[PDB]
């Protein structure tokens, strides 16, 4: 039986085309790749070009059709325009500034106001206070994004990362704070800015010197697929063009290490790392700004042995350095290291917790240590004594999400921007005391439209298939039964110690209401939420774990009567497209929708791409033959099951035609091996293509809405829901 929806658009195969690749096992495997040409980008062959095209069309023809894609986007875009900012943030020149969204402007503005002005600023008159920069006047369609800034310790100058309008490239600019955008300038352009441009950025960190007269950054070889080679650490004079910017460090023999510089607080200090691979472990090196010249002549002294440990800077007291690092503490922990007697080593201010990830550590009120630890898949404050270590308690005890904070050393308060599943977020003030502080409500983020007292999230734990007990949240409405009917929407990741944190999105809550349905986040291995060791037992050979998990957690939410076994949808980007792409190949029949966004696929040629070949910390090396067997016994593309005893899930894939972070390639491959595999479906296996490349950091509103819209629709389409 032939669906009305296809043939699918023909794909060109190349019959000859293989590599052979070493194998513990087997001695040599020759796997076949008839889509090799795929990884050809887009602006370079005219085949991937017809592919993208014909992809592109065939899928808006299937999305466009369904009346519920235009009825998605209205109920997006109504319930989207509500007001949203981030937490006070206070700089240098002694203003705070926050992030400001109306509700439909395409990226994010950011606004300040006067230390001690603040109470006028977020109130239904509007933001208040200034308009400092509205990144929607750089481009006229809006996806020109801010990738980063840093103000000058001086308060005079403000150093920002604009990404190019074709690329993950990006250049860092100064403009003076005296210069703030006018809210009447025109599209298109950057006014007010200095003339200083650094070109050939990748990725933002800058650090001033406490001189305010430049700034360190990293930079690559001009631009005119390939991996990501020779990162560069380079100083830049304000006032001066990028040409006399004077080379800190380069390392030709390692054109893969990844290299950056971070200056201690008091700006004395230089801390060089370098990254060879994702894992957490770094080549360290400590300079004092005020024994060298800035160039490769610095009398760089060891911090520790390379490639055991990373090193983040805390604070600093004279020669006293503060790190948060792993060193010996896969948990992390704070250690101190004397610039005076190196030798001597790290000193533990605070021990690792064994039960408890720390995420970040900062000083406030001149000597209160603020640690965030990753307890229960979820945020916990702790204060602690700067001088002894010695515990001072624990603040916001009450509320269970994730936290951003914001304030200084030299400030007696901090702004905390609280959010959850349920909490859009609220920024709370915190004013440090001598026993206890005090805790006020500053705003709070509403949502016309939504009454979050509708919903509630559960805390559940199942066992997967080798009887380890996974956490997962369950955010679904109150008044949706546990019949065994509902539709689930399950998103995972599961990798790279990231973990899966309670975290606001208006849209799933949309889905949840529209139709009926459970969002569901099993805390699967690979991330962080029990700490380190839950990583390392979700990576290399034990990857399995994390699908393993993924799995169960999806038969256990329809054995326990949450989700009917017609209606689970899977949801995952980047490594998360693994996880999507390899339990659709395993357990075909326990999923009715695959959303993959930005999927890594090919877990044989990631390394030859891009920032790929860092990822071989996680997975493994496709090159090494023992890695091999472990990788091709589930490598999604290798694995794609064969059509006479399968029927595969409808399978959605997002990506740009252009993505430095995961090269489209893997999705164009697996999409053509998928339509190859099954040509008479009888479920659509689509890829919905952006042109314009609208940046994974640095999304506008309008393209986050339409690519939603496709996405719900085409989820309901799949698993036969009515919009309520
Ligand atoms: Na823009």
């Amino acid at each position: 039986s032939f669906p009305g929806w296809g043939p699918y658009p023909p794909v060109e195969r190349d019959e000859t085309s293989a590599i052979t690749y070493s194998s513990k096992l087997h001695g040599s495997v020759t796997v076949r790749d008839p889509y090799s040409q795929l990884e050809v980008p887009f602006e370079d062959s005219e085949e991937t070009k017809a592919f993208v095209h014909s992809q592109r069309k065939f899928a808006r023809t299937y999305l466009d059709e369904n009346p519920d894609r235009e009825a998605w986007l209205e109920t997006l875009k109504k319930s989207w325009n509500y007001r949203r900012f981030s937490a006070l943030k206070p700089e240098s020149d002694g203003h705070y500034y926050f992030e400001y969204n109306d509700g439909l402007q395409s990226q994010l503005s950011l606004y300040r106001v006067r230390m001690g002005e603040e109470d006028t600023v977020l109130t239904e008159s509007g933001p208040g206070g200034e308009l400092f920069f509205n990144p929607n006047l750089l481009s006229l369609d809006g996806n020109a994004a801010l990738t980063g800034f840093v103000m000058s310790p001086c308060g005079n100058y403000w150093a920002y990362g604009v990404s190019e309008h074709g690329s993950d490239w990006m250049s860092i600019y100064v403009r003076k704070t005296s210069s703030p955008h006018l809210p009447s300038q025109e599209r298109g352009k950057d006014p007010g800015r200095m003339n200083d441009k650094i070109r050939h950025v990748r990725f933002f960190i800058v650090s001033w010197t406490s001189d305010s007269k430049g700034f360190f950054y990293s930079r690559y070889p001009p631009e005119d697929n390939a991996p990501a080679m020779n990162c560069m650490v380079y100083y830049h004079r304000i006032g001066e063009d990028q040409e006399s910017d004077v080379l800190v460090h380069e390392d030709p023999e390692h054109p893969f290490w990844i290299s950056s510089v971070q200056l201690t607080p008091s700006g004395r200090y230089i801390l060089f790392a370098a990254s060879r691979d994702a894992s957490h472990t770094q080549l360290v090196k400590i300079a004092d700004l005020h024994e060298n010249d800035i160039g490769t002549n610095m009398k760089w002294k060891n911090l520790h042995d390379p490639w055991e440990a990373r090193f983040t800077i805390v604070g600093d007291e004279g020669s006293k350095i503060y790190f948060m690092t792993n060193l010996k503490a896969k948990n992390y922990k704070v250690a101190t290291f004397d610039a005076n007697h190196p030798d001597e080593g790290l000193t533990t201010l605070i021990a690792e917790d064994p039960n408890a990830f720390l995420v970040s550590a900062s000083i406030h009120a001149q000597d209160k240590l603020l640690l965030v630890y990753l307890r229960n898949a979820s945020h916990e404050i702790h204060i602690r004594d700067l001088t002894t270590g010695k515990p001072l308690g624990r603040i916001f005890e009450d509320l269970l999400g994730q936290f951003m904070v914001s304030g200084r050393r030299q400030d007696n308060d901090i702004f905390v921007l609280f959010s959850s599943f349920l909490s859009p977020g609220t920024v709370y003030r915190y004013t440090f005391g001598e026993e206890k502080g005090y805790r006020s409500l500053f705003r709070a983020i509403s949502i016309p439209g939504l009454n979050l007292d509708d919903f509630m999230t559960e805390s559940v734990f199942y066992p997967s298939k080798d009887g380890t007990s996974v956490h997962m949240f369950i955010t679904r409405p109150k008044d949706v039964l546990l019949d065994g009917t509902s539709p689930v929407l399950q998103y995972g990741y599961g990798g790279f110690s990231l973990a899966m944190l309670p975290t606001f999105s208006l849209s799933t809550l949309l889905f949840c209401k529209i139709y009926r349905a459970i969002y569901a986040i099993p805390n699967i291995r690979g991330g962080s939420e029990y700490g380190e060791s839950w990583h390392r037992e979700g990576m290399l050979d034990k990857k399995q774990n994390v699908f393993d998990d993924f799995n169960a957690a999806t038969e256990w939410l329809i054995a326990n009567k949450y989700a009917s076994k017609d209606r689970i949808a899977i949801r995952g980007g980047a490594n998360g497209g693994v996880l999507t792409t390899a339990c659709a190949n395993q357990a075909p029949g326990l999923y009715r929708c695959v959303i993959t966004i930005e999927g890594i696929i090919d877990m044989l040629r990631f390394p030859k791409f891009t920032f790929g070949a860092s990822w071989r910390s996680e997975y493994g090396d496709p090159e090494d033959p023992e890695d091999f067997d472990f990788i091709f016994k589930y490598s999604p593309y290798h694995n794609i099951p064969p059509p006479g005893d399968t029927v595969m899930p409808a399978m959605l894939f997002f990506t740009a035609a252009y993505d430095d972070r995961v090269s489209p390639l893997h999705t164009f491959k697996h999409v053509a091996a998928l339509q190859h595999n099954f040509p008479k479906g009888p479920n659509p296996c689509l890829m919905r293509i952006d042109l314009n490349s609208g940046h994974f950091a640095g999304k506008s509103t309008q393209e986050m809405l339409e690519e939603t819209a496709d996405e719900y629709s085409f989820i309901g389409k799949s698993m036969g829901l009515t919009m309520q």
